[PDB]
């Protein structure tokens, strides 16, 4: 495809804007607070191994990619003619929400003071995994884990196994080209597993970053002054096959450990976009 | 005037206006009596925490809330409006948490010595500037938390409905202004993304529970705070409004490790020029 | 006086002047015998604790204060004033915290053994270049603290009065100017800044107990005084305030923990220019 | 291919190629059976332990090497030759250290609970892109360590004598190519900054048994490969050697705390372009 | 003193390169691995004060300054050669990655785990300069008893004890950097009221257990040139390489006993001559 010049002239730029809710585990229903919904935005209780070959991880326990598709107005009456117009995306401002709700130290965390029962509730620490992408086709997956022996369920999430009808080899804990997926479901592709896949993405802009360790401090920053341009060396943005735009993300802050055997629950924030795009002519 | 035009120029088409906002870290500034509760001003009273997993119920003077003022602008009136160009920001008093000769929870327990321990853990810095109030966006750690209906605004003060499941994420539903300083919790409003098209803001978050605080500060440095299009905050009806939090973490005290939130005021110097609007 | 005008150009219309500033950390300079209490200079004296949530009392030579020096410069004389431009400045002898040999709390406590454990904790890096003296704003963690009434510029020194609970916040009537070395506790007294117009200051803090300092030291960077205008400090009477302050942290004794903070002294090298006044 | 003279322009006259290189910590590809020692594969086997001062014999699979790819360019032939301009390099899979739900030393070992410690401690990243093999300087912690003498490369291979006092710090004699992947120990092979004309390398390090692992990962970031004078590697006889390294850290099991150096792929993309040479 | 022109011409820029060895402690002798020369690269196990008043570090628990002299090439309106800008390089980072050693443990309980890597306070200082780095003593404590032969301290300056003004900025305790493995870097630092033919860069962070970081690279240049313009100047054709880099301490088992690690720096200026008058 030739990218031609900017369309000028009315309603050729637009700007859209989209909220995406993390995935943690426990999904939006049920909606009582009694019931499971008191979970909603965490994960449920992390389940560990009993053995070196028993590894079962419950689907409530995974945290999962956000993804939204946002449909654009329609550009071209007639997709045979020479010269066509599609949506480039040209810059988002985007922000993770929420950060001062982990201000919350009044809650029944396992406390800071162990003797007595005192001190704090314990805030959210830990690891942090933050990523978002913003393209014109879903997000291209590279799976790679842990533990090729990791036993996920079979149903009610998509891993390597889904894809390729086969269990997992060895070569899946390092890079292993056979194990590939798009993001095309909201909730669905584990972050441990599915990651943005370098060799391809060549229509989205992605950008990540991960802070390991189990009492590492959270670190946010939040502004309304900060836009990301999505223009490649080249000067061109995402283009928005079928008039597509695809949002992508996930934002753990760390866990909550509670005070019944040290269980661990993921925290995770929602992510705001604001996604400006103009028109452009291709061939 | 939503059509913004020239800069306009002459006597007394700039201006600046200076405000310092004291931290809300719970404890009002009054009783003043340094024995009655004024010796906790700047500082919240202890934390107190929940009795089980079903009843969590926080009290208003444990519960950092947004400072807020709005600040009065020389009479103006194809209109004119005051526009905020740049802002030089500080909080002042880092140097005070070199205190450690207190009474706080001492750094060798077993014998009662060492040094009193500094403020510490988890940190919070924001501050906007607009030309209206800025606009909030509600998301909790826990839908199921108690609390107190009088004396602070929260989800349900403005919903008038048990907060859902829902407030702990993003619910578009749950939206408030900054229109009162002291009042709204910071554990629950945060400013909102999808609107504050009139205001500029800057927030970082640190957290842990012995963090080091950290804080730089300058008479050197501004805030530009013009858009893309070279527009900054354009005041309506000559007001401009100041919202801020600066939390440094909490003093920890020598009885059952009771915390109680530090934080420190801080200072705005804005610039501002009449623009012409249509 | 206040009207800016053109650089003066011609023979001796530009000069340097260096100094530096010794920190003061409670100790004095004097007596120097090494068994005397001269082996604690660059250092404070033994921290000492509160004996109760209402009898906070610090000794004087506990708690460290700024530096500064009043620089006389060329004689001038529309009117000429000495104007700064830059200055170059460094903290010196971060290498000497090195030294893991000595007699402090070793890292082995089950066996006396390990090392001795270097300068760790809060830290704490002001300074400031100006025409006249810093102004300080004062605030403090506690106004109940008992400062002493000698030897020392306290709030209740300015004011005439005990603190108030104000003082624990931003209390405008606590105000000083930073006029003489090693009086004014940097604890108590921070950068005003709502004054300062001619004094450019630049400071950070980074707290906690075991905190690792970190310096960074080079003859190869210029710090620019200059305003948003191009104007630099403008000094008054030809006299040029260097003010600064730099805490690296404490070591800790054998003897029930005893802190003793530790600054280091500051190299200032500045670059002034005569400039014509009206 | 010494003078370098005008970029050629015209059909195929720039290129690109992209390559993923494997991380090699300790455990080869095969076998490829999960119970047999696949299920090591991206990992070290059981790091072993001195048993005295004088007896270091770590196993070759507990031993990180570095990773290196030879890949073949266009042919070519006043002659030409294929200068590489720019990379795009990323690491792959950070995301996989989310994995807390395995059977790793648990974080309450008082009660055996909490979640699966995930890999944390030290890290260490290097890639380069040139135009031959990368030239390797030896250095190693401790000269009287004893190596395998068949399954890697060391010193003693590249000598044929035992290794010195001086290889514990810089002796030019200790050289060596990175001629093969998954053979040069991390441990004792380092870029040669006395060398290297003809590659560019960027490596950091960071130390410690717990620190948390740090990676950012993009597709939006461009390395240039360019020199001062404009010029990047220059292929010699169409070659383009790439070589890396990305430790992670270890994870840590629940018998003896064993730990294995866990590693991640890197993937680069290369552009070139054509250059007259004489 | 008066710097003029560039020179132009045949032979008017070089380049030249040196690597500087640390000097932790351990001297490059004797070499054997049995007899000491295993400490090479390291200082010799750190001995602590016996009491507040008693004091005496050995020589060989002590890092001092590396530095080095190189000749430049002969010139003599004079010319001098000018330092432009250095490529500079710590190498052997990923030594320290060497966790299977007999160090202390990490799982001290059951003495297993790995080796524990080195760690702590780490100092980077680099300089370059046309004559000896300018010194400026400063300690810790002005009361401690360096040996008197073997290194050079404040009192082989002064021949008098150290004084109380010693443990802040004492103008009277200066030296310069004129011998490698000699200068003690707990007393001797950088003195930033002279080197005005010298451009240093240090950077320092304490702790005891800090993870070390560094990085890596042969693509970034230091320039030299000051805010007119103008390098180091080489006076009699000699250039002056300083340095040190501490990375920190391995413990061993036997009662915590702390070594010092440093390691080498690589350096590779371009000069160029200059009309002086
Ligand atoms: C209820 C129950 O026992 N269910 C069994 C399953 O165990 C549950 O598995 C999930 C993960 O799928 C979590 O680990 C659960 O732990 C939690 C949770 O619900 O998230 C952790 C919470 O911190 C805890 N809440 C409180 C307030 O203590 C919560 C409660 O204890 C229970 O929800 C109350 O009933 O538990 C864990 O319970 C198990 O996966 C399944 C398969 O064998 O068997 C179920 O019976
Ligand atoms: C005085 C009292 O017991 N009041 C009861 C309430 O308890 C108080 O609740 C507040 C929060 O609203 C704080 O947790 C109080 O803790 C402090 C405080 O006043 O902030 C913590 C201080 O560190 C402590 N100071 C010292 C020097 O010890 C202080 C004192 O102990 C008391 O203030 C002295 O009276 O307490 C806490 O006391 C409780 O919320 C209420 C239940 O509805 O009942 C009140 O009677
Ligand atoms: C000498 C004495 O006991 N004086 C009493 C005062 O106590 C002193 O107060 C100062 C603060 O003003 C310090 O805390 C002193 O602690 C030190 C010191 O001199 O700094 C701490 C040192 O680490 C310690 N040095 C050694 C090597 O142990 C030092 C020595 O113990 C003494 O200096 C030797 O005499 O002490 C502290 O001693 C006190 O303020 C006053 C009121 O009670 O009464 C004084 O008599
Ligand atoms: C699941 C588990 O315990 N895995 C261990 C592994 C097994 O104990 C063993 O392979 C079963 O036969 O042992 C590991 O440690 C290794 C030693 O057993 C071997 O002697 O030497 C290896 C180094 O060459 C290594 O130390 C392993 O196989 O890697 C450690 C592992 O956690
Ligand atoms: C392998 C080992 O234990 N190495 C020790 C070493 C030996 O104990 C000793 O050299 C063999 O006799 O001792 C070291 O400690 C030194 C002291 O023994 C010596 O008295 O003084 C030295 C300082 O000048 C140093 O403290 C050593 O030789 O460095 C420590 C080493 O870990």
């Amino acid at each position: 495809m030739e990218v031609l010049d900017l369309v000028t002239g009315p309603d050729s730029v637009t700007e859209i804007e989209a909220f995406l809710n993390p995935r943690m585990g426990q999904p939006p229903t049920p909606e009582s607070l009694t019931e499971g919904g008191q979970y909603y935005g965490w994960s449920r209780g992390i389940n560990l191994a009993t053995s070196d070959t028993e590894d079962s991880p419950e689907n409530n326990t995974l945290p999962t990619w956000s993804m939204a598709k946002l449909q654009l107005p329609m550009l071209n009456e007639d997709l045979t003619c020479d010269t066509l117009q599609m949506w480039e995306a040209v810059s988002v401002k985007t922000e993770v929400v929420g950060s001062g709700s982990l201000l919350d130290v009044h809650g029944f965390n396992k406390p800071t003071d162990t003797v007595n029962t005192k001190g704090i509730s314990t805030p959210v620490e830990g690891s942090q995994y933050h990523v978002f992408a913003v393209g014109g086709e879903p997000l291209d997956l590279q799976g790679l884990v842990t533990d090729a022996r990791t036993k996920y369920k079979e149903e009610g999430v998509v891993t390597i196994k889904t894809i390729t009808k086969k269990d997992m080899v060895n070569k899946d804990q390092v890079l292993n080209p056979i194990s590939k997926a798009k993001l095309d479901k909201d909730g669905m592709y584990p972050v441990e597993i599915w990651h943005p896949d370098p060799a391809k993405n060549e229509n989205t802009r992605y950008f990540g970053n991960y802070t390991g360790g189990t009492t590492t401090p959270p670190v946010l920053q939040f502004t309304n002054t900060l836009t990301t341009v999505l223009l490649d060396e080249n000067g061109v943005g995402p283009l928005c096959k079928g008039e597509g735009l695809y949002l992508s993300c996930v934002d753990i802050m760390g866990w909550r450990v509670t005070r019944n055997y040290d269980v661990h629950h993921w925290r995770g924030l929602p992510r705001y976009f604001k996604i400006t795009l103009r028109k452009r002519w291709v061939k």
